């Protein structure tokens, strides 16, 4: 069971152009509401050499608030839970790839993240921390290969004008067989909330809701 209000606990290790790094994260939220909070804290390689952006997004889509006729396929594959695998391909060749898993342990979401971050150029928005948050956007979800499928043109502010695209493809998998819906969209807003000077805490708000194609 999937209450009105529940917390989660995150773990993610990874890799940015050769730096490795850890963060444990906790959060809490409305599954059924799509809203939810997040504070994460850099436990190992601490600070991080390039844009905290590109980490902000990898921070859960059992909070996304779905329409009665909208099956929620994510929410219908507790307690087992569900994993996904992400690719996101920035416009200089950046690439960033991601595995995650899902689960519910004693009431409250576990999730584990695993993160590839390659081929970002050393003077470009990512490894010169010149990124501000990302714009809001809507990913468009449709099943493929017995999976829930979602696309996303990222969008992230740049701190002397313009923005930095990544073209953003995911695969989601419930570990049980649960009933696949028809293609919807998924309104997003994810914004910092707060930071300390380094990134090494960092606080996140985000807004997911389900509507019709």
């Amino acid at each position: 069971i999937i209450k009105e209000f529940m917390r989660f606990k995150t773990h993610m290790e990874g890799s940015v152009n050769g730096h490795e790094f850890e963060i444990e994260g906790e959060g809490e939220g409305r599954p059924y509401e799509g809203t939810q909070t997040a504070k994460l804290k850099v436990t190992k390689g601490g600070p991080l050499p390039f844009a905290w952006d590109i980490l902000s997004h990898q921070f859960s889509k059992a909070y996304v608030k779905h329409p009665a006729d909208i099956p929620d396929y994510l929410k219908l594959s507790f307690p087992e839970g569900f994993k996904w695998e992400r690719v996101m391909n920035f416009e200089d060749g950046g690439v960033v790839t991601v595995t995650q898993d899902s689960s519910l342990q004693d009431g409250e979401f576990i999730y584990k993240v695993k993160l590839h971050g390659t081929n970002f150029p050393s003077d470009g928005p990512v490894m010169q921390k010149k990124t501000m948050g990302s714009e809001a956007s809507s990913e468009r979800m449709y099943p493929e290969d017995g999976a829930l499928k979602g696309e996303i043109k990222l969008r992230l502010k740049l701190k002397d004008g313009g923005h930095y695209d990544a073209e953003v493809k995911t695969t989601y998998k419930a570990k049980k067989p649960v009933q696949l819906p028809g293609a919807y969209n998924a309104n997003y807003k994810l914004d910092i909330t707060s930071h300390n000077e380094d990134y090494t805490i960092v606080e996140q708000y985000e807004r997911c809701e389900g509507r019709h194609s």
